[PDB]
């Protein structure tokens, strides 16, 4: 009997930054979230948490990757804008979307990283208001 001491928690791959056959652009959006929104958003106090794909192992949330199914982090967009994976800002826009909602849905109201998140989230749509062009 090995009793499934052999089955250890482990994260999944992280999200795709380069995907050669799909469409992308630089507009000048897309280089200003690079440039302005996400660094300025990478040197918040808050950004830590934030700014890799959540490591549930190391945390120690072994139920993480059981609730959250579409994970997104600021590393992961780092890399996507570096690497002009985006077809349009508003794509990118989603991306910081779905990271902010994933902690939500995790987490609850009140928490620690909640409050992190929440202060980001009012950073990050002050700095998108307005984009150029
Ligand atoms: C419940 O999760 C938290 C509670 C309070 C403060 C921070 C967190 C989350 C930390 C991370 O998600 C995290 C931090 C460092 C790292 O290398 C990878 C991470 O997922
Ligand atoms: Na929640
Ligand atoms: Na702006």
């Amino acid at each position: 009997m090995h009793h499934h001491h052999h089955h250890m928690s482990t994260n999944p791959p992280p999200p795709e930054t380069s995907n050669p056959n799909k469409p992308k652009r630089q507009t000048n959006q897309l280089q200003y979230l690079l440039r302005v929104v996400l660094k300025t958003l990478w040197k918040h106090q808050f950004a830590w948490p934030f700014q890799q794909p959540v490591d549930a192992v190391k945390l120690n949330l072994p139920d993480y990757y059981k609730i959250i199914k579409t994970p997104m982090d600021m590393g992961t967009i780092k890399k996507r804008l570096e690497n002009n994976y985006y077809w349009n800002a508003q794509e990118c826009i989603q991306d910081f979307n779905t990271m902010f909602t994933n902690c939500y849905i995790y987490n609850k109201p009140g928490d620690d990283i909640v409050l992190m998140a929440e202060a980001l989230e009012k950073l990050f749509l002050q700095k998108i208001n307005e984009l150029p062009t």
